Parts: structure tokens; sequence; C-alpha cells
């Protein structure tokens, strides 16, 4: 039951590859607090009800107490954020495949972040819902442990996007673990979002080739080590949504490749073809992420069946 | 008061381009509480003793509290914070700069990123020129809040960055618009890590190597936002085992600032052919050495050992 085999059933279950993306910023925070207040704590005495927050770990004590009391506090911007997310959560969940949290949304305030991102993990494994933390990580081999350790043993994620730029062994210490054996699965970053992904990316080469598929090259030959495979695990690509070209190539010469994409939503996109159409298969294979389109729309749920229903009606 | 006038001031007033790594592991917080524990402290209760140790901001509490716990919860956080501020205290002496890898405070959890604020707290009150290794990287959007952690939460002097993803994404991480102020970072254009030719050496464009079109990029970003005008700037991360590499770029770019690791624990000290292969007025050649002097029995001497070795070099 590793993360392939996890992906899955999921699939049949809701039969999308919806990636829902959970980068709540201080506006989304104060705001939210702000409405909620206006409101009468509608949403977080909704959220109060729901079944495995009472299996949070982090200061479920202080999440669990009415509202108003907690203006009786510096905890306060702690039980909001949490609240926030919990709340997207509870009211998207059902259309999403997957779950995608940025690692930089959570670490600009401190440790009272970390707590956020690390109940945040535990009631989505609880929910269990497949997760991605978006940390792009990278570094040399020794330093790259406690990355693997922090996400795959902390966060008890799923998997994580990383960055290779600085070599290709350093995935030996992210989706792999000798002392207890143990196989990971990680979205290399090939065809990003950037404006200007392309100085790199495309204008570098070997060849002929242009280095993004080295780079997926490579990070492929790395998987045949390791033999994730074997273990139900693999290293998928990270490829922009507006790189319809690149998709289309990815997807044919890596025909049973794992490709998450970001950029649809608040980066302006087209849904049909930029991703899904161009880089299709069994899907799954293939991750619509949707963030700031969905967590910042005053109908999450409504935002999200949306594209939900959009994105399924694309049966090709 | 910029990061390049402190980073001067402070090596005019120490004479040295070390920069000693702060990397503490598992290991090196069990070893510490195993050796305080079996030894009445002397080492915390010196730490205890000094002078910036209220100018931390966070869990000063127990932070404080003589040893002796009690709160066996805290206890990890306690002799965490304290190997950090043994180390500052044992070495600070020869540094010129201190740097924080990320990566080692966060496998924990939170509890790791309290001792990374007050760590880097401590040091700002030392006034002791800062560098956070996070190599972070991302779009402009999200990058922004990676400017905030670094920059107004850690208040660090400076950070390193993964270009890879855009030059682009310096705008919002040198330079916040909203308060018209600039800060200075380290990007990434020779690792040290045994594949890193795959990409930074056999990728290229009309035959200059990436790392090349990287360190020019990279430069010509720092003109665009006017860092060098700000007392700030964008440098090269470049390892003490690219020889060559390390000439080139500082040959073509001879004012510019540099930062190598790599001698020391691993692939054993280059032997500092490295610091004379980019010379400059030192500062701008900036040393790390971590492990070497992190995981060494006797801190400060392994310290003043790097410290007069480079001293000597420097003639
Ligand atoms: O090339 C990339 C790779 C990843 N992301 C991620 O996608 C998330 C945003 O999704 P959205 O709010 O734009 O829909 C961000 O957190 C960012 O890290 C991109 O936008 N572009
Ligand atoms: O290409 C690089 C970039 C950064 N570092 C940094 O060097 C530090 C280790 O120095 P040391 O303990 O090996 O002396 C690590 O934290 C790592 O982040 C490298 O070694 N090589």
């Amino acid at each position: 039951m590793g993360f392939k085999v996890k992906l899955e059933k999921r699939r049949n279950a809701i039969n999308t590859c919806l990636c829902i993306g959970l980068d709540p910023d201080e506006k989304d925070i104060e705001n939210f607090m702000k409405n909620e207040k206006e409101n009468n704590y509608n949403n977080i005495k909704k959220n109060l009800k729901e079944k495995y927050i009472n299996n949070v770990s982090i200061k479920k004590d202080i999440l669990l107490k009415a509202p108003d009391n907690i203006i009786r506090k510096s905890e306060e911007f702690f039980y909001f954020f949490n609240h926030f997310c919990f709340y997207i959560i509870n009211e998207t969940n059902k259309y999403a495949l997957t779950f995608k949290m940025n690692f930089a949304f959570y670490i600009p305030y401190g440790s009272v972040g970390i707590d956020v991102l690390k109940n945040v993990f535990d009631y989505l494994y609880e929910l269990n819902i497949p997760t991605i933390l978006d940390m792009k990580i990278n570094d040399i081999g020794n330093t790259v442990k406690n990355y693997r350790k922090f996400i795959f043993e902390y966060l008890k994620s799923d998997s994580c996007t990383v960055n290779i730029y600085m070599g290709t062994n350093m995935l030996k210490d992210i989706c792999y673990d000798e002392e207890k054996n143990k196989y990971y699965s990680a979205f290399v970053l090939v065809k990003t979002t950037n404006p200007d992904s392309a100085i790199f990316q495309k204008n570098l080469s070997l060849d002929n080739k242009q280095a993004y598929v080295i780079m997926a090259q490579e990070a492929l030959n790395m998987s045949s080590y390791l033999n994730l495979e074997q273990n139900n695990e693999f290293i998928g690509f990270v490829v922009g949504a507006n790189s319809y070209d690149e998709m289309n190539y990815i997807r044919t010469y890596f025909p049973n490749c794992y490709i998450l994409s970001p950029g649809i939503g608040a980066q302006n996109g087209d849904l049909h073809k930029t991703l899904t159409n161009g880089y299709h298969k069994s899907y799954e294979k293939i991750l619509i992420n949707i963030g700031r389109a969905i967590t910042k729309n005053p109908y999450p749920q409504k935002a999200a069946q949306m594209y939900y229903d959009q994105i399924n009606a694309i049966l090709k």
C-alpha cells in the first residue's frame, strides 16, 4: 500500500484528478476571522463537530475551545489559522483526489505555522487523503536526510516536491531510507509556472536536448535505482499548466510517469488542454492543482465543485 | 547599515573571512546532553552567565532555568538551544559570519524553529553577520513569505537561493516594495555534492556552462534592483572543490561576493587553494567550516585552528 496504491483507490472512490491547494496567507486568516466573527462563528462551530478534529496532536485543548472565549489571548492567530485550514478541507475534501500544502505559507510566522501544518497533515492522514508537501527541497545528502524525516516521518506525508538542480543523487536520501528500508515518492521540478521559467529550463541544453528533458531523464534513472516502482513509490514531474508544448512530450516519451501540474486558477490557464487533455492517461498521473482559485473564492465548496465537474467533464 | 558595510566593518575588526557553520544534528544534541549530565554542566552554566542570553525571545522561562529538568517535555528544546549557544559563545571570536542551515532546525517540528529564532536573535545582539542556508525557491507570490520569514522574523542579513525556477524570483526576495527595503542573498552556482556536474557543468548555452549563465542572470538582477547602491548584494555559492570554476567566476566577476562551503568535513579540507583561487578584500570569499568545528571535541580550538590557517594564507 505505497503511495501508488493509495492514489489508485482514491481515484475510483471519487473519479477525479483534482489536487486542491492549501496555501493560506495572512489575508485569508485575518479575513476568515473577520467574517467568521460577524456571523457568530458559523464555520468554526461547524468545524468543532467534525470527527477527526478530536484526534489532533498539537494544542487540541485550545482548538476545541469555544470561539469567543479566545478573546479572553496570544493563541488567537493559531486558532484561526488552523480553523481556516480545517474549514477549507471540510468544505472541499470530498472533491479532491489529493491535497497539496505549500510549506512556505506555514513558516513566515515561526513555530506557530508548523504546528498548524502538523495538524493539517494529521487531519488529512486520518481522513486518509493523499498529501503532497510542496517544499521543493534540495541540498547535499547528509542534510537532505533532515528534510526526509520532517516530511515522511514527522508529517507522515505521502510525497513532496524536489528540486534536483544541485544533483540527482540527493534523491537517494529523500526517496529512500536504508535504516528502515522504506521507499518514498517525490515530484521533481521540470517545467515551472514562472513567466521566466525558460531561461534555464529551455535555454539550457545537452545533446540538442533541453535541460528539463535531461532532468526528467535522470530523475527516472534514479527511480529505477532504489526500485521505487517495485515498492509502489515513484518520482513524478512538476509540469506547469501553461507548458502545453512541453507537457505533451513528457506524457509521450514517459507514458506512465506521474505528473503534478499547477497554474490554471490564479495564474490564468485553460483547464481543457492545459493538462488533463495534454498529458492524459488513466489520469491521477496527471494531477491538476488549483489553490487560490478555490481558497480565496467566497464559496470554496462551490468553487471546488465547479472545477470538479469541469475537470471531470473530460472523458476521452 | 547595510549587509555590505556591516560585513565590511566586522571584517576589519577581526580580520578573517571564516564562516562558522552551525548545523546541529540529533546526535550532537545527544552527546551534548550526556556530557552536561556527567559533568554538572558548566557549559550550560557558562551560557546562562552570558550577557545576551536574555535577548532571545522564545520560551525564555525554561531557557533560563538552571539545569535539572521536571519538565521532561521541554528537555530537548532546552539542550538543543544551549548547544547552539555553547558553540556560538565558544567560537564567535574567530567568526566573520555564522551560517545556519534551515534543514537541521525543522525535522522535529516547531520545536526546532523556536530554536532557530533564538539563535538568530542571539546572534543579532552580538551584532554578528548572519546567513540562512535555505536555498529557497518557488514563484513570486509564494517566495514572498520566505522573505518575510528570513528578513523580518529572523532578521537574518542574508539567505541562499536556488534560482533555477527563474531569476525574477529575486525581485520578491531581495526587495520589498512596500517597505522600500533591500536584502542580500547567495545564489547556488556550483554546489559540493559529487554528482553536481550533471546539470551545472554538462548543461550549456552556446558552450557556456550553466553555472556561468546562472552567475550572469544572478548579477544582471542585482543591478536591476539596485542592491549594490543600497548596501546589499547578490553573490554566488561556490563549492570549495570547484577549483577551476572558482577562478573563472572570481576573474569575470572580480568584485562579487563568494560563499564557498566544502572544506573540512566533506571531501576533506580542499587545502585553502580555494581561498587563494578566490582571494579579494576577504569577506567576498567566505569560507564555511561546519562539522570540522561542531563535531570536534574542542570547538574553540578547532575554530582558531581554521582561523589561523586562513589568517596566514591571506598573505
Ligand atoms: O511551477 C510551479 C510549481 C509550483 N507552484 C505552486 O502552486 C501553488 C499555487 O497554486 P495556485 O494558488 O496558484 O492555484 C503555489 O503554492 C506554488 O508553490 C507553482 O505555482 N508553480
Ligand atoms: O553546495 C553546497 C551548498 C551548501 N552546503 C552547505 O554546507 C553545510 C555543511 O558544511 P559542513 O558541515 O560540511 O562543513 C551544509 O549545511 C550545506 O547546506 C554544501 O555543503 N554544499
